[PDB]
């Protein structure tokens, strides 16, 4: 029933989900100038190796990349998290023109997407128990901006096409998500939610300073992609992101001065 439009968007959300108006939800603007450098924080740990990607599915809201996530193969530690959180799947966000798309924004600077890395937290044994845990997940936001070709995306770019519409998937083994990740793991950090429904207060964002450059022709792949079913009217699958939400009560610390 959810979805990015005008009947049914996040304006709406709110209502099959109250929390979406709480204390925590996500995403948020970064002011760089009020986020305090921790100098308590630790460099993440990034470590994706032997990561084993599964498939690839239209779900209606992105696409989503899954990875079997039954043992502890590829792992986020450190940085502000306490015990280890396994790779579960990652997404993206984007718009419809390339100055739009980002769920985060940056002193209110939007990018043309954005990708989310989602972990969860090998203490609470499942990602369906680690949802209901306010330390259960830890996403790896990623932006994008659009100049140069990103190598390591194109294995994705070039499937897009088998899963057009809501509903379909197909088999994605041996995709490596280290040819997704910038030079620099410096990152802001700060206590959130899922930006989908049902917008779980269980999320601990870590956002990368440094984008990754894509190229116009992947970004325009993102942007064949529909929201709809095969048997609905097509509707291209852009601006699927959530705007920022009020930051309350909350501190973003920066790993970097
Ligand atoms: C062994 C095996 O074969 N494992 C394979 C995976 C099975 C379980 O699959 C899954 C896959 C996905 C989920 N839910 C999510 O990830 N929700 C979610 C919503 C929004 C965000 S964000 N980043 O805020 O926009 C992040 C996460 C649950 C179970
Ligand atoms: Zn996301």
């Amino acid at each position: 029933h959810w979805g990015y439009g005008k009947h049914n968007g996040p304006e709406h959300w709110h209502k099959d989900f109250p929390i979406a108006k709480g204390e925590r939800q996500s995403p948020v603007d970064i002011d760089t100038h009020t986020a305090k450098y921790d100098p308590s924080l630790k460099p993440l740990s990034v470590s994706y190796d032997q990561a084993t990607s599964l498939r690839i599915l239209n779900n209606g809201h992105s696409f989503q990349v899954t990875f079997d996530d039954s043992q502890d193969k590829a792992v986020l530690k450190g940085g502000p998290l306490d015990g280890t959180y396994r790779l579960l799947q990652f997404h993206f966000h984007w718009g419809s023109l390339d100055g739009q798309g980002s769920e985060h924004t940056v002193d209110k600077k939007k990018y043309a997407a954005e990708l989310h890395l989602v972990h969860w937290n090998t203490k609470y044994g499942d990602v369906g128990k680690a949802v209901q845990q306010p330390d259960g997940l830890a996403v790896l936001g990623i932006f994008l901006k659009v100049g140069s070709a990103k190598p390591g995306l194109q294995k994705v770019v070039d499937v897009l096409d088998s899963i057009k519409t809501e509903g379909k998937s197909a088999d994605f083994t041996n995709f490596d998500p280290r040819g997704l990740l910038p030079e620099s793991l410096d990152y802001w950090t700060y206590p959130g939610s899922l930006t989908t429904p049902p917008l779980a207060e269980c999320v601990t964002w870590i956002v990368l300073k440094e984008p990754i450059s894509v190229s116009s022709e992947q970004v325009l792949k993102f942007r064949k992609l529909n929201f709809n079913g095969e048997g609905e009217p097509e509707e291209l699958m852009v601006d699927n992101w959530r705007p920022a939400q009020p930051l309350k009560n909350r501190q973003i610390k920066a790993s970097f001065k």
